């Protein structure tokens, strides 16, 4: 066929069960996952394809960058708690990877603050428990699916993509074919 099996996508030989739809995992620390987000906009492209009632979701994960990984998913809880993770995923890749000027919690806690989240707020928020649960959830989804590299999508726990089965010669065209396939996946 034009989709198959092994080739645009793989499928789990141990599904997930109550998994959200479309499931995106990444590190600020993934060199392919700033590419993603900066230069191919994945999760966006994917998203104006995706049908009608079909929720995205995206965790952070903690296996690469040490105890600065393990920040970055707290702070990640924190982003998605306060809502605000268009705000800080930019300058969040650009502080870990570009500039390098992420080197402690401390800084991290700089990026929430430049991009106009209170002091009080970004602290309260790292403390709390709604955010504990908000990394136990990032935690358990990778677990599930035995991750161990990223950038990755899932689609309904049972279907992982597969981009180095598609051509990387034109950018857009890559990217279409990304969210063409999770949109097929989707519609399965």
């Amino acid at each position: 066929a034009q989709y198959e099996d092994g080739k645009q996508y793989t499928t789990l030989e141990k599904p997930v069960a109550g998994a959200p739809q479309v499931l995106e995992f990444f590190s600020f620390f993934c060199p392919h996952c700033y590419q993603f987000e900066e230069v191919l906009h994945i999760s966006d492209n994917v998203k104006k394809k995706l049908p009608e009632g079909v929720k995205m979701t995206k965790y952070h994960v903690n296996f690469m960058g040490g105890d600065l990984g393990k920040d970055l998913t707290q702070a990640w809880a924190v982003a998605m708690a306060l809502g605000v993770e268009d705000k800080v995923t930019v300058p969040l890749f650009e502080g870990v990877q570009k500039t390098q000027t992420i080197r402690s919690a401390s800084d991290i806690r700089d990026v929430f603050i430049n991009a106009g989240i209170k002091g009080e707020e970004y602290d309260a928020a790292w403390n709390s428990f709604v955010v504990k649960s908000l990394v136990a959830q990032q935690e358990k989804a990778a677990a599930d699916v035995q991750l161990r590299g990223v950038p990755a999508m899932f689609v309904n726990g049972k279907y992982q993509l597969n981009p180095q089965g598609m051509d990387t010669s034109n950018m857009d065209v890559f990217v279409q074919q990304y969210a063409d396939t999770v949109k097929y996946l989707s519609e399965k």
